[PDB]
């Protein structure tokens, strides 16, 4: 295959490497999958990635890769020119700090208002969690806000891999019941973010 | 290099990662980890620390030069931060979650069967074996052995699983394991 393929549902972390790809200026195909048929959780698509869940990214031989922090690092990896991840070691772990903090808390935290089933079987105890992620991503913003956005993007002027994944993130607040707008280095990312090329391209494919 | 740990957590593999590469370190007993550097820069996240760990020792092989291969180790890592760990987590930190003592209850009852599901994943979709990437040891490998010693506790019978358990005997025998059960890590 010439080009990438990405697995990719609107609205979701698959979106952020979708932002990279564009950031790297590479030629890529975007496979949409439709949860409102559930076509994540069929055997056509659990074929593709058994874990049942976007993204996923096809690559030139076929290999199909999972986790959008690996399949970040690999944009990275695949074309160096684009600057994503630092050459110094500290600078790229504070980087990666950042990016296991979403796929590890942050991201976590907001999966339980819908996917509580994935840790508990009752009703109630779905209402519980779900109850509980309007305060769950406040405390998790407040985290970006002190000890992961330097500002104006994650390592401070430079942008880099930790930002795609923040930015799908920090959009998800809104509908959680979280204002950014309460959050002055949130608000700021978020409108440096919109204005760049990569998102504007990804938001003209429907991703957004 | 400072790093802050608590014995029988994932703060360990971090420990097993720093003896594979032959860096001097400090294990400070206490989330962990933290990494503390020289000019007092704190580092954090299991995953960021070990790939840091890689980048300032080369020479060790730690990640592979080959970017697939080196997407495969992290994408075993990043399941092990998001959904392996996250499964774990429900047992006794499910408070973080949910307020209601029923909601306690039913999260501690999946543990065995979500525990299980991941170990299911784990031998069939990212242990290669007998390392994560096959004979070649890497990141992924650290993470994988620290996460999979929590098995038995949340029960999950590990004899039942082949190659986590021919991955387990490996990392056994290994200085780096060795060294930090010398350290009492675990
Ligand atoms: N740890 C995974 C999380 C992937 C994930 O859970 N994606 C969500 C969308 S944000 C999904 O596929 N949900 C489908 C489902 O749970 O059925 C990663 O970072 O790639
Ligand atoms: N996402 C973090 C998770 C760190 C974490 O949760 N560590 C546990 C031990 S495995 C901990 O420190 N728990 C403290 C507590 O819950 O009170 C990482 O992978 O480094
Ligand atoms: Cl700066």
């Amino acid at each position: 295959m010439v080009m990438l393929t990405l697995y990719f549902t609107p609205g979701t972390i698959s979106v952020a490497v979708a932002i990279a790809i564009e950031e790297a200026a590479l030629p890529y195909q975007p496979v949409r999958v439709d949860f409102a048929t559930a076509e994540q959780t069929k055997p056509d698509y659990l074929a593709i990635n058994p874990k049942g869940r976007v993204p996923a990214l096809r690559l030139e031989d076929d290999t199909i890769l999972t986790e959008t922090g690996a399949l970040l690092d690999y944009v990275a990896a695949i074309a160096p020119k684009a600057g994503l991840v630092p050459t110094d070691p500290t600078a790229a772990a504070q980087m990666r700090s950042a990016m296991y903090y979403l796929a590890s808390t942050m991201h976590v935290a907001h999966a339980h208002k819908m996917r509580g089933s994935r840790w508990a079987k009752q009703q109630s105890s779905f209402e519980d969690m779900t109850a509980q992620v309007p305060e769950t991503m406040a405390a998790c913003a407040d985290f970006v806000e002190s000890d992961i956005l330097r500002g104006p993007y994650v390592l401070g002027e430079d942008f880099s891999l930790a930002d795609p994944y923040l930015f799908v993130v920090c959009n998800w607040l809104d509908g959680d019941g979280v204002d950014t707008a309460a959050y002055p280095k949130i608000t700021t990312f978020m409108q440096q973010m919109t204005a760049r090329a990569s998102v504007a391209a990804v938001k003209d494919k429907g991703m957004l």
